[PDB]
Parts: C-alpha cells; sequence; structure tokens
C-alpha cells in the first residue's frame, strides 16, 4: 500500500547518516562557490530522486565578508597608543581539518567598518531591561562608550540595536561560560561545550522581514532597482566583532567604575563583572580598539526549489522548506536539517517511482543565505508572493534536526496543534526508558504543557528561521520540529568551526535516531497536510489560545487600573471577538464532520475555509512601523526577534507605557490596537460563517 | 427555460419607471432619516422579490451638513464692509416641489468653517495644467487670495487641492454656460439645461481610496477608534462654496488684473474672464468675502445588502451594486441606477421562486454616502476585506444609468471585454435608425474603437464611484455600463435640485428604454458572471492593452532621451514582462479550451486562475502615498480622480520631471517604478503558468 506507513518505513536512519556527512566535510558560506556547488549537487540528486521538476532560483542580495587581507580584531591599547593585547584571527580549527581552506574567521555579518577607541561598558545580555537598569536605576551613560556584552537571552540583532539607542560606538560580544558551557562537560573535540578560542558567528541585522536589505518589497532579480547602502534597511551603524571567553576575560578582568547591580549580571568567567565604565585605577589611562574591515557586497545565491505535483489538487502547495548555507561546516546548523530533508524527499521519490502521487503539490526547498537575514526565503516568496498566499496550505520548515537529545521541540500555529498530537502518538520513541512507547507518550512526559495535564508543550512560533516570511508576511500556517535538550538540566557549539559532522556523530547523535524520529515528525507532517482529503487543522485551538492570549494582554494593561479608567481603556470588543471566534469555529467544525462527503465543491470549499483561516490574520497595513510584520495575532517580539509575542500591536502599544510623556496619546494608540486586533479575530471567524 | 433569455425577457421598462417614480419623490441625502427609510423600504422588498437573505450594514462616519440657521453664502464687500452683493442661499425650487422639505442648500461638502475676505483670481478649471500657466508663464501669484474656478474637466476635489497648494485661501466654484448649457436647448423645467439659479453640489475630499476620513483600513463599526479631526483623511484646509452662473456672472464682471492667457480660458458670460488678481480701478477697494458654516459630524449610513445563494459555487461572489443616497431628489443620479437595480433583483428572484439558481453566489448592494466620498462601499469592503479578496470573481456597479440618450457607454478591466462584445451582439439596439439590429452594431456605429474597425470604445475604470475600493483597492474584475449622449454635439443638472423624475420622463427617456437596455447589459454580465461554467474572463485581452499602456509610458519617457541615457533608463525589464504575459495567457487559453471538461478540479483550478488575475495586479505596498491605491496597472488620475491613469506608478514618476531639483534622484525613482511594474506584470502572468 501507498500511505504515510509506507513512506515513513521508507526513511533510514543510515541514510541520513550518509547525507550528514556529505554535506560537511567543506565549508558552504553563502555566496561562494563551495554552495553553489552544493546546489548543483542537490538539484542533480532530487531530480534522480524522482521529483518532478527541480530548478535553482537565483538573486543578487547583500552579503557581508571580512576582508582577507586586513583581519579584524580587538586591542587594550595604552596612552601611547601600542596594542599590549589583541584578540584571535581565527578559532583553533579542530582536529583533522587545520588543513581546510576558505573557512571564514569569526565576524558580525553585516557590521560597518571603523576603528572606534573607547571606554569599556559592560551591559549584561544588552537586553531592554539591562539598559533601562543601567539607564535609569545605576545612571550609567554609554553616549561614546565601546560596550561589551555577553550572548544568549535574546536575538543578537536586538542587543547591536539596544547598544545603538544607548548612543554605543560599538559592540564587543563574548561567549560567557555561564551560557555556553555545560559544567561537566569536556570542551571540544573531547565533549560538547565550547572551548575558550571557541566563536560565534552570526549576523547583527534588524530587517523587521525585509530580506535583501536593498530591495524591501520584491525580489532581487536581474532588472531590480536597488536602495543606496544608506537607504538599505537593517544595517547597524556602529562596528561590531564576536570574541570567545579567553579574549573576553583579558578585556573585562580590567574593567573598574560601578559594580554589577545583582547576581543576575555575572557570569562565570574569574572578574569581577564591573559594569565599568572604563578600567580600574591602574589602567584608568588604557581604552579599547576595535579594528573591523568588512565589507558589504551584492553577491549571487541560489535556492533549490523541487515539485511533486498533486494528483488531485495540483493548485495547493505544501512546503517543506530548510537552509543549506553554513558559517563553517554546518555539522547541526543547518545540514542536521538539510540530510533530513534530502532523506524525506528520497523516500516521496521512491513512492512516486511505483506510482504514487501526493493528494497537493508538495515543494521543497534548499535555501541560500538564512544567516545573513532569511535573504533566500524572503527573496523567492517575495517573487512567488501571489502563488503562496492564494495557493500556500502550509509551510514545515527543515533547519537544524537536534539541539540535544532529551526530546521534541514542536513550535508552530494552534492550527497544526491536533495534527502534531495525532501524528505522533502513532510514531515510536527512539528514547532510553521509553522503548515500545509512543513519541507522543515520552514528549510528554519529558515537555509537560504547562497548561494541560496529559499533553505536551507546544511553543508559538518565534523568527529568526525560514518560516518567518511564510508566516509572519504571508499567513501561511506554519510549524517546526527537533529534538532538544532539558531546558531543566542554545548549544554551546552554535556557529562555531566546532560545529562538525563527529560533534554529531560522537556527541548528539551516534544511532541517527533522533534525526529520523525528527525526518519521521516533518515528513509525517508534510504526508499528511499534502495527502489528508480534509486540510488536517482545527480551528478549534486557534479559539483557546486567542482566549489566553486575549486574557495575558488584558492583565498587562491591568497593572494600570487609574489610567484605564482615565482614557476608557476597555477590552470588551477583543473577548467579544474571541467568544465569536469561539462560536462560529465550534459550527465550523460540525459542518466539516457533517458536511456530505461526497461533495468535491463543499469539501474544497470547505478546505479553502482551513486555508485561509491562518490568512485571515494578516493585516495588509502590517504592524506599526513594521510594515513585513502583518499577522496580528503572532509577531516576532520587538525586543527579542527569536521569541513570539502575542497580540503585538497592543502589546507594544503597552510596554513602559508609564515612561510615555503624552499619556493621552499612548494610551490612545492602546486603543487603537485593541480595536484592530478585535477587529481581526471578528473578521478571521467571519470566515469561516456559511459562504452564502 | 430558465437560461440569460429568461432572465433578460423578464426586465420591463414600465417597472424600471414605476420604481423611478418611488424613489425620487422626497430627498434621500446620506445619514437622513428619509434614506433609512427607503433603506429599510428596499430591504423589504428584496426579501418579497425572493433573494435568501437582506440585511442592512450599518457605519458611523463623517458626513457633512450646512448649519440650517446659519446659512452659507458669498459676498462682495465694499471698504466700510457693507455686503453689497450676495449669492443665493438656495436654488430656486422646480414645478410642483417648492413646498418639498429638506432640500439641502448648495454646499461643498467637507468645507472647513471660516470667513475669509480677499481679492479674487479666476484659475479657469482649476487643473494641474492651470495652475502651471498661472504661476510658471503669467508669473500671478494665488497665495492669499480667493480663488474662483468653474466646475468641469477634473474632480472638483482635485482643483480644491491644486487651489491649496498654491496658497489660495478659499475656493469658490461655478457652473459655466459653456460646459453646462447646451446651445439650442432650454432651461429646466423646459428642457434639460442648467438654468442661472442651478448649483452643483458634490464632496471635496482627496480621500484617496480611503474611506471614511476617521477610519482609513478598519469598518467604522461601533467600537471603532477614530482619528481626531487634526488627523483625518482628505479634508480641506480652505473654505469652499459652489454658486450658479447667475452669482458668478455679478463675481467676475469686474474683475480685473491680467487678460485671460488665450480662448481656452474664456467661458460663455458676458465678462472679460480676466485673471485678476482683484477687480478694475474703480472697483479696485472691495473684496469677497465667503461665510461658511457648515459642520462635520459623525453619522450614521446604512447599506442594504441581498444575497441569492450560489447552487454550484456558493462561495464564490459576483456583486452588483450603486449608491442609494442623493444630494436631493436624485431624479437620474443614482435613482435611475438604484431602480434598474430593482428591477433585476426582481426578475432574478423571479427565476429563483420557479426553482432556478444561479451557479456562484450574487450580493446585491445598495450603498449609502456614496455623495460624501464611496463611504458606505468601502466601509463595508473594509469590514469583508477577506472574504472579499478569496472569494470575489467580480464586481458591476450601478449608479446612474443614463446621462444622455445617445449610445452605450461602458468602462471595464480588459478581462470584461469579449463577455460585452458578445452580450451586446445578443441585445436589441433602443437607438431609432436601428430598429431589428443588435446594440452591439448602433454601439460601434456611434461609438467606434480608437484603435480597431468594426469593435466599439470601452474605457478604462477611473474612479469617483463604488467600485473604486473592489477595483483599485482589492483588485476585484469590475465593469460598468450606462447611456451617454454623444461627446461630439457631463449632464448639465448633474447634483442639482432639477434632477427629477419629470427630468428623466420628460427629456431623457419617455419610454424608459434605455434604462432597459442598460437593465439588459448590467443585469446579463451579471447573469453570466454568476452562471457560465467557465468564468468569462479572456487573459489575452489584458496581454493587448498592456502592450498599449507600456509603448504609451515608454513614449512619454522618450521626451527626455538625454536623461535616459544619463541614467541608465530601459523599459527592456517591463516590455519583457508584458512579451511573457502575452506568450503564458496564449497557452493558458489554449489550455482553458483544451482541457478535460469533465474534471472540476481543473475547472475549479483554471477559474481560480481568471479569478485572481486582476487580483494579481495588487501591490500590497500600494503606490507612493497612496496606500490605499493598490492596482499596478490602474490607478485614478492624481490630477483628476474621475480618469484612470495607466502605469500609474511610472506615469506619476515623470510628471514634470524636468522641473525636478535633483534629476538624479528623480529618475532614479523613474527606474523604480519601472521595476516594480515589470515584477508585477510578470508575477501576474506566471499566475496562468501550469501551476505545477
Ligand atoms: C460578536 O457577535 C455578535 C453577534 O452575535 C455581534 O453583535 C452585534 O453587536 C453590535 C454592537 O457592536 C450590534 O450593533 C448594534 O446594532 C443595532 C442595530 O442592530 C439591528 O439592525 C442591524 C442593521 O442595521 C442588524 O445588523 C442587527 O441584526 C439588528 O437587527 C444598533 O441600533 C445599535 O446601535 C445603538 O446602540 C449603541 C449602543 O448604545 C449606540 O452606540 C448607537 O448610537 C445606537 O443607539 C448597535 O450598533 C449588532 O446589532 C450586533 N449584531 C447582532 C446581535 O447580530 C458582535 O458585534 C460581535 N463582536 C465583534 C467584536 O464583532
Ligand atoms: C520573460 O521570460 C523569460 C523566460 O522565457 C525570462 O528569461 C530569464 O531572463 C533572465 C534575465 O533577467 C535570465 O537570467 C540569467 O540567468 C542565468 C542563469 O540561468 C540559468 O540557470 C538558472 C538557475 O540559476 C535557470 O533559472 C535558467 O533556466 C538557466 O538555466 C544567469 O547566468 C544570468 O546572469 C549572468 O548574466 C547577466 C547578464 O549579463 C549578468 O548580470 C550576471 O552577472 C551573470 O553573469 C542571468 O541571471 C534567465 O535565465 C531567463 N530564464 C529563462 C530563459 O528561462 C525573463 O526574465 C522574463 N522577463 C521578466 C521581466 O521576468
Ligand atoms: C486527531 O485524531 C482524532 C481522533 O481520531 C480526530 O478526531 C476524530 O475525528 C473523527 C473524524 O472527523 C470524528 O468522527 C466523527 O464523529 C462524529 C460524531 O460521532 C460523526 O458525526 C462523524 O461521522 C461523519 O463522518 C464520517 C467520516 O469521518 C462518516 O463515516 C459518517 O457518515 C459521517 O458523515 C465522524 O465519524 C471523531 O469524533 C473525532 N474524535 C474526537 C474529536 O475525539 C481528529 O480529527 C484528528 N485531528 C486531525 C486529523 O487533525
Ligand atoms: C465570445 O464569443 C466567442 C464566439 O463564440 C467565444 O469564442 C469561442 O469560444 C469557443 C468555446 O471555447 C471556441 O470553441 C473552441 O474551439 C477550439 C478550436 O476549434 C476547440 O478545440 C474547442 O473544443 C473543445 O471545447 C468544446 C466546448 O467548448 C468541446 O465541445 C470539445 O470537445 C473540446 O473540448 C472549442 O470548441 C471558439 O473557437 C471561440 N471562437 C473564437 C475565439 O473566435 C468567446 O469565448 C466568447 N467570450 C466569452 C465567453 O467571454
Ligand atoms: C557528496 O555526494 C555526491 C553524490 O554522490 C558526490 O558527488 C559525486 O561525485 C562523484 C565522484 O566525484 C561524481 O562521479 C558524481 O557525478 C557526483 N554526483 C553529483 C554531484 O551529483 C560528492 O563527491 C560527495 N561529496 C563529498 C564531500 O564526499
Ligand atoms: C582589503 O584590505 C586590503 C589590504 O589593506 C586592501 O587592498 C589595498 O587597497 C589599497 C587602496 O584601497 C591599495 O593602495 C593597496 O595596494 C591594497 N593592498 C593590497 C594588499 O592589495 C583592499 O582595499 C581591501 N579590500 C576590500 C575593501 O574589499
Ligand atoms: C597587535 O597587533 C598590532 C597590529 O599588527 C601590533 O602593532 C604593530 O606592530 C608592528 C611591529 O611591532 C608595528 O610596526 C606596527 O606599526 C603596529 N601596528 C599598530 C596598529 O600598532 C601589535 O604589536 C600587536 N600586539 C601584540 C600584543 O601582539
Ligand atoms: C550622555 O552623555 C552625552 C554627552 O557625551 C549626552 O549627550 C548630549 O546631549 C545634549 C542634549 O541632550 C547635547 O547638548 C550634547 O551635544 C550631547 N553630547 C554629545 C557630544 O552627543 C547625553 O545627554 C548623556 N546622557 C544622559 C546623562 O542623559
Ligand atoms: C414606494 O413604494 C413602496 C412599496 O410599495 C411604498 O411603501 C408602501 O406603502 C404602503 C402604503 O403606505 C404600505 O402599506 C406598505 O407597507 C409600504 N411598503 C413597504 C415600505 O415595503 C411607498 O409608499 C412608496 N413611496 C412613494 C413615495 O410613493
Ligand atoms: C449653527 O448656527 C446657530 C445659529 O448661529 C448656532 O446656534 C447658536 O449657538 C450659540 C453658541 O454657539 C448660542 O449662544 C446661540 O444662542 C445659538 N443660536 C441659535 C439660533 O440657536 C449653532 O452653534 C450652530 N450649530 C452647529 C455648529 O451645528
Ligand atoms: C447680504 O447679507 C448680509 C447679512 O444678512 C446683509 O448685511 C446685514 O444687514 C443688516 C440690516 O441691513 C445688518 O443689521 C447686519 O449687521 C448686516 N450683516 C452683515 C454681516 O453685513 C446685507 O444687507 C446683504 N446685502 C444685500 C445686498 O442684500
Ligand atoms: C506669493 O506671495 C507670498 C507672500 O504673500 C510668498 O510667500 C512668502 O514666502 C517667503 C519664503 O519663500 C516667506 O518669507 C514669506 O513669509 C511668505 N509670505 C507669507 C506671508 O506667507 C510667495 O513666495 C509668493 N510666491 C512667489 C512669487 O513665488
Ligand atoms: O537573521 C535571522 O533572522 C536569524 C538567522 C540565524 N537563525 S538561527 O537558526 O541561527 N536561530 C536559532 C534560534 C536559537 C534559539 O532561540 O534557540 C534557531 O532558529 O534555531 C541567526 O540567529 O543568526
Ligand atoms: O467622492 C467621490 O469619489 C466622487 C463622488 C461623486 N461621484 S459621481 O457619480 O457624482 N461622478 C461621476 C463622474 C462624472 C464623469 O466623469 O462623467 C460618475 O461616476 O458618474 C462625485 O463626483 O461627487
Ligand atoms: C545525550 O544524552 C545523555 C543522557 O541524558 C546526556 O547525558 C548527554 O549530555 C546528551 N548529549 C548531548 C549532546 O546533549
Ligand atoms: C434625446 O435624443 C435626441 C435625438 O438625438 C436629442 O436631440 C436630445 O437632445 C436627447 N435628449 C437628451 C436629454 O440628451
Ligand atoms: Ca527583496
Ligand atoms: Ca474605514
Ligand atoms: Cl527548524
Ligand atoms: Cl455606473
Ligand atoms: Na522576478
Ligand atoms: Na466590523
Ligand atoms: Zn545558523
Ligand atoms: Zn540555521
Ligand atoms: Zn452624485
Ligand atoms: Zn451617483
Amino acid at each position: 500500500k501507498h500511505n504515510m506507513k509506507a513512506f515513513l518505513d521508507e526513511l533510514k536512519a543510515e541514510n541520513i547518516k550518509k547525507f550528514l556527512y556529505n554535506f560537511t566535510q567543506i565549508p558552504h558560506l553563502a555566496g561562494t562557490e563551495q554552495n553553489f556547488q552544493l546546489a548543483k549537487q542537490i538539484q542533480s540528486q532530487w531530480k534522480e530522486f524522482g521529483l518532478d521538476s527541480v530548478e535553482l532560483a537565483h538573486y543578487d542580495v547583500l552579503l557581508s565578508y571580512p576582508n582577507k587581507t586586513h583581519p579584524n580584531y580587538i586591542s587594550i591599547i595604552n596612552e601611547d597608543g601600542n596594542e599590549i593585547f589583541n584578540t584571535s584571527l581565527f578559532e583553533p580549527p579542530p582536529p583533522g581539518y587545520e588543513n581546510v581552506s576558505d573557512i571564514v574567521p569569526p565576524f558580525s555579518a553585516f557590521s560597518p567598518q571603523g576603528m572606534p577607541e573607547g571606554d569599556l561598558v559592560y551591559v549584561n545580555y544588552a537586553r531592554t531591561e539591562d539598559f533601562f537598569k543601567l539607564e535609569r536605576d545605576m545612571k550609567i551613560n554609554c553616549s561614546g562608550k565601546i560596550v561589551i556584552a555577553r550572548y544568549g537571552k535574546v536575538f543578537r540583532g536586538n542587543k547591536v540595536k539596544n547598544a545603538q539607542l544607548a548612543g554605543a560606538k560599538g559592540v564587543i560580544l563574548y561567549s560567557d561560560p555561564a551560557d555556553y558551557f555545560a559544567p561537566g562537560v569536556k570542551s571540544y573535540p573531547d565533549g560538547w561545550n565550547l572551548p575558550g578560542g571557541g566563536v560565534q558567528r552570526g549576523n547583527i541585522l534588524n530587517l523587521n522581514g525585509a530580506g535583501d536589505p536593498l530591495t524591501p518589497g520584491y525580489p532581487a532579480n536581474e532588472y531590480a532597482y536597488r536602495r543606496g547602502i544608506a537607504e538599505a534597511v537593517g544595517l547597524p551603524s556602529i562596528p561590531v566583532h564576536p570574541i570567545g571567553y579567553y579574549d573576553a576575560q583579558k578585556l573585562l578582568e580590567k574593567m573598574g567604575g560601578s559594580a554589577p547591580p545583582d547576581s543576575s549580571w555575572r557570569g562565570s568567567l574569574k572578574v569581577p563583572y564591573n559594569v565599568g565604565p572604563g578600567f580600574t585605577g591602574n589602567f584608568s589611562t588604557q581604552k579599547v580598539k576595535m579594528h573591523i574591515h568588512s565589507t558589504n557586497e551584492v553577491t549571487r545565491i541560489y535556492n533549490v526549489i523541487g515539485t511533486l505535483r498533486g494528483a488531485v489538487e495540483p493548485d495547493r502547495y505544501v512546503i517543506l522548506g530548510g537552509h543549506r548555507d553554513s558559517w563553517v561546516f554546518g555539522g547541526i546548523d543547518p545540514q542536521s536539517g538539510a540530510a533530513v530533508v534530502h532523506e524525506i524527499v528520497r523516500s516521496f521519490g521512491t513512492l512516486k517511482k511505483e506510482g504514487w502521487r501526493p493528494r497537493r503539490t508538495i515543494l521543497f526547498a534548499s535555501w541560500d543565505a538564512m544567516e545573513f537575514g532569511l535573504l533566500g526565503s524572503t527573496e523567492w516568496a517575495e517573487e512567488n508572493s501571489r502563488l503562496l498566499q492564494e495557493r500556500g496550505v502550509a509551510y514545515i520548515n527543515a533547519d537544524s534536526s537536534i539541539e540535544g537529545n532529551y526530546t521534541l521541540r514542536v513550535d508552530c500555529t494552534p492550527l497544526m496543534y491536533s495534527l502534531v498530537h495525532n501524528l505522533t502518538k502513532e510514531l515510536k520513541s527512539p528514547d532510553e526508558g521509553f522503548e515500545g512507547k509512543s513519541l507522543y507518550e515520552s514528549w510528554t512526559k519529558k515537555s509537560p504543557s504547562p497548561e494541560f495535564s496529559g499533553m505536551p508543550r507546544i511553543s508559538k512560533l518565534g523568527s529568526g528561521n525560514d518560516f518567518e516570511v511564510f508566516f509572519q508576511r504571508l499567513g501561511i500556517a506554519s510549524g517546526r520540529a527537533r529534538y532538544t535538550k532539558n531546558w531543566e538540566t542554545g548549544y554551546p557549539l552554535y556557529h562555531s568551526v566546532y560545529e562538525t559532522y563527529e560533534l554529531v556523530e560522537k556527541f548528539y547523535d551516534p544511532m541517527f535516531k533522533y534525526h529520523l524520529t525528527v525526518a519521521q515528525v516533518r515528513g509525517g507532517m508534510v504526508f499528511e497536510l499534502a495527502n489528508s482529503i480534509v486540510l488536517p487543522f482545527d480551528c478549534r485551538d486557534y479559539a483557546v489560545v486567542l482566549r489566553k492570549y486575549a486574557d495575558k494582554i488584558y492583565s498587562i494593561s491591568m497593572k494600570h487600573p487609574q489610567e484605564m479608567k482615565t482614557y476608557s481603556v476597555s477590552f470588551d470588543s477583543l473577548f467579544s471577538a474571541v467568544k465569536n471566534f469561539t462560536e462560529i469555529a465550534s459550527k465550523f467544525s460540525e459542518r466539516l464532520q457533517d458536511f456530505d462527503k461526497s461533495n468535491p465543491i463543499v469539501l474544497r470549499m470547505m478546505n479553502d475555509q482551513l486555508m485561509f483561516l491562518e490568512r485571515a490574520f494578516i493585516d495588509p497595513l502590517g504592524l506599526p512601523d513594521r510594515p513585513f510584520y502583518r499577522h496580528v495575532i503572532y509577531a516576532p517580539s520587538s525586543h527579542n526577534k527569536y521569541a513570539g509575542e502575542s497580540f503585538p500591536g497592543i502589546y507594544d502599544a503597552l510596554f513602559d507605557i508609564e515612561s510615555k510623556v503624552d499619556p493621552s496619546k499612548a494610551w490612545g494608540e492602546v486603543k487603537r490596537q485593541i480595536y484592530v486586533a478585535a477587529f481581526t479575530v471578528q473578521a478571521a471567524a467571519e470566515t469561516l460563517s456559511e459562504v452564502a
């Protein structure tokens, strides 16, 4: 039989292992020849695996690279201007790769050039609340200072934005062992911990969903008109560079000025964690000097797009996509995901060769330049936006398959909660102590829902991955799944040269059983979405979460009862819309289960109602000053791109409102956001009403 | 049989006459009790006629009314401040209506209050080119002057915007007999000409598609947050008032300063048409003083929405809509259209009572507050935007059925050209000298295509009517049809108290045969759109017009050959996209005619490709500073809302470019608009490619 069981049984751990090894022997940095060669390889293999068509979609986008003959580094300088300490020019390469060419040294992609000299201020994680504490409570002024911040907690672009708005003239990012060194585990290559010479790469853009900085709204094709750099979206205005903790120790050890305000500001290095500004009395005349010479360059990138045409609804698209470009070897990020996608294509192709076709079209994507701002997925979606918004059923992401070996982690739209519960009940747990038990059972046990006994945790989609354009801009139901660590006990070698095949094979998943389980979850989800007669979405699950989010946003507002009285701030409209959504979704579910099952139009009709429900939460005017974040329920946090925020428009209107100079205007805007949210929820509910 | 013939034969001239009489006995001004009563009447009658549901959709929108106890008027004042001439406080009411209550006196809706005193400048039609001539050629300065402008040529809101930007402190609008008095025809009530005491009402907003000035983007429902007046969209900043030509004679006769620059600046009054500024030497110390006391008020409006549920595709909507609100009696505008809609509903209801149903759902709308800025249609479409953009097949407008008795006038999307040609070949010409011949034959003879021998003229959609939100904001295929005058030989009594049932019955259409013909065209179009198995759109007709528009915009640019060389301005991408559109549409047409006719999915698929083709020309970012004009091919002219402009983004980038101070920046923006247009055309073409 050709059913989901046939598809799932065909997936093999050993194939994922072979593919991972194959994709991780050399660096695949976006815009390089090596990454074009791998694109062409994947194109060829997807054809052989049996897809109907496989094309490269290329774009010319702004990328960023260090100058090979003018290295980036940081110095301590004395009053003579002698550089008495210099940070490393590269990470010590791992065993057996000390002769690999074209390893890009650690840098912050899209940093401007500069050689700023100044006194250091230590800003903890450089979060919004960290700068509030510095400025408001401690009365420390970052204006004209170089800030040093530890990685962690929030996306690094938000740290740089926060540092900029505090008036910093430069940012040094470093990995603190408190955040990137698990107690009792050995450093690479003897364990999975970050060594002191390890450094996390990564872009520091604030794109807010725009894609290529030079072509917001439109694909960066051959005839594109590009903005000048001065008008580009999202570029930092101050120099930025990342370092490891050996180097960070040398910059922090001399820090004077104020003491850390409390213990949440101290990492694990043998230093005081003084906030500064500047060094202690003896070294008070030494300063920190950055040297950044990286250049921004328009460079060609290549997405691989494979199509498996649907037998019945060829004009309905289920998309499985993840990126291919890596900072260096990409042993976890992204090749642990890409190898899983490759094995999924191979399985689907096996069934197709035997005469099977999915009901709906499946599109498979190998995205480029994800590490430089989600550029490949975003430019392709800008090119194909009309096809995607009228035909896109769902998008399943496929970055790193593993970030630990403890349990499953799923982030998705509420529309997929039921699908995920049902699929995981069918799958075998790969976990020790759960042999012969379902993935649902092990997952629920290890990651209980905070709300419901007997169910597992499923999180909101945030951002920082290739689902962003599909979900937050276009309103296509999206989901992701991977294996994760026990958060009670990211990963230490994230975006370092040490992320290698050997890291995965030795320390994370020697038997490739977690990879296989993630292939089963991602592939199983795609199979159902592409093959179920009725789309496998449950609108009632959206109604439940909308009430939770309405309760939450109301509670935030109600911390200001006087102002709500003074400005007549009511949430009644939003609760009314949520109540209506609950009632209409209940009735729609009855019709879906009860409609005449022989009628394909009532079924195309009701499948269209299911497909366009996520779409209904899109506001074509976007959120304030963020035109490409259009989903009214979910946006990336304005304080942390990685985190999702619910009712983001109301949330941002309320954030720090007690500090606004004109409360009447501020609370007016809260009321405006309540109106927009209530309207959008009611409008989405009405898409599920009887159509005429 | 239940076919289009059955539908068409059921329509009766005598019923349209009875309905017109019924709808025109009392004024139906938006926001008044009389207009609510008529809404309730139409709701009741549409139910009795047999529609499945008929509801009122109400909104609370900004309207504008004169102060009943503080009348608007204009004076000439002497240096003592005696008012030696005053304009009329009302139009002399027509015979038999001198006792009708609640006739709103002539006013310019949305004028601010004020009593500005100054010297007059005469600005011809107050068009962009008229102000260019005043300022650039004649060196006349309007700053701090009261401008007097004759109605005609362009929408009055554009005149007021132009006057404002010239620094005018007030605007007087008047009807010149050159533009509103046909030679050899008698004034009302003895003929169809405007008498000297007649005045044209009308709003002077510049909404650019926004709808209610206080709630752009969102319906003005019960919980709406409204902008303050200071932030409202589209309101004029200087006082404005309309007058007739008896009064205009008194204001113009004393005008001094410069002579008219040529004969195109002189109307038909016995005055010099001096541009001013100010009066001749003897009267040089007299000034003009406006007194405007109208108030803006949020007021409830009511749309009637009737539904005839489709038998096969209930989730596909064909909409027939036109407005119900009038300035006074609405004898032509809009009741000649509303009576036609009423008879169309009655016919459809007759077939429905006999057991018939259309294939797709038909929605019928009686819009409110159209005269105050398309407010009723726009607020309803804002409320229902998600349903309309995923389910809207087509919108057929139904304002005034007649503006003359000469021949047919059709403005529509190219997608409907074939439908209109084929339907009119089936219909009987009502014209004298064409008995027994088709409407197509009489129409082609009297209104030949400027491009193609043997075919009739069909114009682009402009704006200024209720199709605007559906077509230019949401991208739903739209059309309109009415009987019109011979443009070789609008209508004189437009928006005056003299627009009555008697005007129509005596002078325009005594036998109601032109009304019946227009009912046949509008109803026939709705019938086909709602009933044809394959939607009756021909994508190849879009390809033909896109090449015409590309040629036209290229020609405009090529008036600047040096600059095109200097800034490397190429139209190659746009011609390439148009060529591709032509090729793909040709192949799609072959599949449509050749596909397996027994396959309803290939048919729903290909019907969806046809429905979403107009949708593909929408840019979600809108046009520059006009977020609600989103169609890249068609926008209302930025110089005249009534006129359509093709490739509006490129057109506006090129307009008056030789006057821009920074040519590099100006031509950069031309290139950006070429990129956006070429991309959008290619993207629309790709929606017609095979789907997978
Ligand atoms: C959740 O779902 C419910 C429906 O189950 C919606 O209920 C609607 O709520 C609105 C209030 O926001 C009601 O609006 C009121 O309508 C009255 C007229 O309604 C009748 O006629 C209309 C046609 O015009 C029909 O649509 C309707 O079926 C009724 O037959 C108005 O008279 C009311 O205005 C008066 O009172 C208010 C309040 O004091 C004043 O501000 C006004 O000045 C005026 O005096 C009012 O506008 C509406 O009738 C309800 N529809 C129903 C019950 O079907 C909720 O709105 C929805 N929630 C959201 C967020 O959309
Ligand atoms: C109208 O329809 C036609 C298709 O019939 C489109 O034609 C495309 O035109 C673009 C130019 O805008 C061509 O782009 C060129 O692609 C080359 C690679 O193409 C091959 O491989 C790709 C995958 O990456 C496949 O998609 C494709 O099928 C080919 O197999 C590039 O090498 C070219 O770049 C080089 O030359 C240019 C020009 O000098 C330089 O600027 C670059 O630096 C580089 O050296 C170029 O990008 C594309 O191949 C054409 N596709 C075809 C023929 O199928 C038109 O674009 C379309 N019109 C519009 C407005 O969309
Ligand atoms: C995840 O799995 C759960 C559990 O299987 C699943 O919920 C179940 O879905 C089925 C199918 O819709 C439900 O069965 C329906 O029950 C009602 C009431 O008993 C019946 O009226 C329905 O009968 C109609 O449809 C049948 C075909 O399904 C026809 O055979 C019949 O002639 C009728 O037309 C129907 O049997 C069942 O109640 C639920 N169980 C629950 C909710 O506990 C859920 O849908 C899955 N989630 C997905 C797929 O996303
Ligand atoms: C306006 O009217 C014109 C004139 O009637 C109309 O164009 C015509 O449309 C018909 C129907 O599509 C065309 O007929 C087709 O001709 C091709 C080539 O000869 C045939 O291959 C097609 O046959 C297929 O489809 C038939 C059903 O229509 C089946 O019976 C058959 O088995 C095949 O599947 C088909 O007969 C005809 O060529 C044109 N005439 C022209 C273009 O001159 C136009 O569509 C109308 N516009 C509308 C409705 O908007
Ligand atoms: C990854 O696997 C691919 C596919 O097997 C290898 O590419 C093949 O290389 C052989 C030998 O050079 C060629 O004959 C084939 O034409 C290639 N197939 C392709 C590109 O489709 C590739 O060598 C492997 N990479 C590594 C690093 O081992
Ligand atoms: C990268 O840095 C190198 C080395 O400093 C730069 O190459 C020099 O450029 C200057 C002019 O800008 C020349 O006068 C030198 O002769 C060059 N030196 C070498 C070693 O080639 C180069 O400008 C930088 N590359 C960039 C900005 O991409
Ligand atoms: C840090 O690196 C800098 C730059 O390479 C070193 O300073 C240079 O040293 C050479 C020879 O001693 C001088 O000729 C250059 O003029 C110096 N350049 C600058 C910018 O200072 C410095 O010696 C290094 N410091 C350490 C501790 O190795
Ligand atoms: C932090 O220090 C800078 C000075 O280095 C302050 O920035 C000044 O702001 C005032 C106006 O508010 C201007 O007159 C100065 O020109 C600014 N200085 C420069 C050179 O930019 C800033 O106000 C301080 N932050 C505090 C304590 O609020
Ligand atoms: C327009 O026609 C309507 C419908 O016939 C008339 O309204 C009817 O009036 C009669 C007598 O007052 C009532 O018995 C009916 O209930 C009304 N029908 C409705 C409102 O549906 C109306 O009087 C006519 N208007 C004019 C000006 O003649
Ligand atoms: C319309 O004009 C009338 C008449 O001038 C205004 O009514 C007067 O309002 C003032 C205060 O604004 C009172 O002191 C007078 O007693 C009122 N007179 C009358 C005749 O009632 C009224 O303000 C205006 N209405 C509006 C603005 O809608
Ligand atoms: C034009 O109308 C104005 C306002 O009604 C008239 O001027 C008023 O006349 C009365 C009595 O003569 C005075 O008490 C008022 O003070 C006047 N008001 C103003 C604002 O001037 C004027 O007489 C009328 N002119 C003509 C030609 O009839
Ligand atoms: C038309 O006349 C007005 C003066 O009445 C001019 O407007 C002035 O513009 C200059 C700056 O360009 C300012 O200094 C004045 O304050 C403005 N006047 C007022 C009172 O607004 C205008 O420039 C003239 N137009 C021409 C001839 O270009
Ligand atoms: O540019 C972006 O939006 C992010 C690009 C890249 N995305 S990622 O894959 O490396 N981010 C993690 C987020 C880490 C976490 O929150 O656990 C992920 O999605 O796995 C980065 O953060 O540099
Ligand atoms: O607010 C608007 O956009 C226009 C409202 C109203 N529309 S209209 O129906 O009166 N305009 C005419 C345009 C007259 C013409 O161009 O022949 C029409 O569409 O018939 C008006 O112009 O005041
Ligand atoms: C793999 O699982 C074991 C058992 O809990 C754990 O001790 C080890 O740290 C895990 N490896 C990684 C890389 O998380
Ligand atoms: C009606 O048609 C006749 C014949 O051409 C024409 O003379 C007359 O002016 C028309 N009436 C109107 C109102 O246009
Ligand atoms: Ca782009
Ligand atoms: Ca509105
Ligand atoms: Cl992922
Ligand atoms: Cl019309
Ligand atoms: Na493109
Ligand atoms: Na609403
Ligand atoms: Zn990454
Ligand atoms: Zn990644
Ligand atoms: Zn009108
Ligand atoms: Zn009208």
